[PDB]
């Protein structure tokens, strides 16, 4: 009797992730205080 | 189309009387 015999046979072992909090980085808009906005749906 | 201007900020300068502190002033007509 091992492990090693059924260590294969992941649908019987408890499946287990650790968390590695990938994704991308938020993208903030850093151009803001610069610039003066003209928001107008006509021009 | 509708005419939009871009409202630029043009116009000469504001000149200011920087003179007022060092005179002593003196208003009169009769002079």
């Amino acid at each position: 009797m091992t492990f090693s015999s059924t260590s294969n046979l992941k649908e019987l072992l408890r499946k287990v992730v650790l968390d590695v909090e990938l994704g991308r980085e938020q993208v903030q808009l850093l151009y803001k205080p610069i610039y003066d906005s003209i928001a107008d749906s006509n021009l």
